[PDB]
């Protein structure tokens, strides 16, 4: 819709920065509305999602298990870790630490999946087998959220990542019991209250997973529909606002509420 549109170019007037847009038709994957579609912008911890997906397709291969518990110390431990540093005794299995991930953002357990499947470059190699040329992720955490301006590290393009989600959400890529994981723990994201979360009507369906990152960079990945059932992918980037957390996210706040109202 064009009103949808225009609260997109509203939101970069408040801001003062960029912001990428990218609604996706799940079933046929066909792009519904876009606003700088091929721009670059930082991933942050959008990425967890891409990464698990590529722990998942070592699990279907064999090559992983999510029962396989990894004991790490303190030294792992980076900041912002709420999950990993209750379990430096105990260790964490693949899955609880995945489910870590996406679920609380834990950096600590993103920089182990990171470890197991070879480090940031074999996470690119995935994406890269899949079809996503585009896309890269080349630091650890919390290096990867510098987000210095024209800097192509760590970053997507609205259009990218949107095709490459649905691919692994819905894609002959991963099994559906490995696609129904991953669908599980983005809708049990718990750090994504006040953005799309918070102008959701009852009944609807949604699977995210947010992230924020230096120079005001903030943005939300998100599967999505009426009545418990994702029918479509919303993608949404902004950086370089010099903008409060709560501004940024009060824009992706109406951007929610103009495509939910214009659905
Ligand atoms: C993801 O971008 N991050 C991890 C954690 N918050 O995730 S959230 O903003 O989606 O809820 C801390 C902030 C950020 C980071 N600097 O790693």
């Amino acid at each position: 819709h064009p009103e949808t549109l225009v609260k997109v170019k509203d939101a970069e007037d408040q801001l003062g920065a960029r912001v990428g847009y990218i609604e996706l038709d799940l079933n046929s994957g066909k792009i519904l509305e876009s606003f700088r579609p091929e721009e670059r912008f930082p991933m942050m911890s959008t990425f967890k999602v891409l990464l698990c997906g590529a722990v998942l397709s070592r699990v279907d291969a064999g090559q992983e298990q999510l029962g396989r518990r990894i004991h790490y110390s303190q030294n792992d431990l980076v900041e912002y870790s709420p999950v990993t540093e209750k379990h430096l005794t105990d260790g964490m299995t693949v899955r609880e630490l995945c489910s870590a991930a996406i679920t609380m953002s834990d950096n600590t357990a993103a920089n182990l999946l990171l470890t197991t499947i070879g480090g940031p470059k074999e996470l690119t190699a995935f994406l890269h087998n899949m079809g996503d040329h585009v896309t890269r992720l080349d630091r650890w955490e919390p290096e990867l959220n510098e987000a210095i301006p024209n800097d192509e590290r760590d970053t997507t393009t609205p259009a990218a990542m949107a095709t490459t989600l649905r691919k692994l959400l819905t894609g002959e890529l991963l099994t559906l019991a490995s696609r129904q994981q991953l669908i599980d723990w983005m809708e049990a994201d718990k750090v994504a209250g006040p953005l799309l979360r918070s102008a959701l009507p009852a009944g609807w369906f949604i699977a995210d997973k947010s992230g924020y990152g230096e120079r005001g960079s903030r943005g939300i990945i998100a599967a999505l529909g009426p009545d418990g059932k994702p029918s479509r992918i919303v993608v949404i980037y902004t950086t370089g606002s010099q903008a409060t957390m709560d501004e940024r996210n009060r824009q992706i706040a109406e951007i929610g509420a103009s495509l939910i109202k214009h659905w």
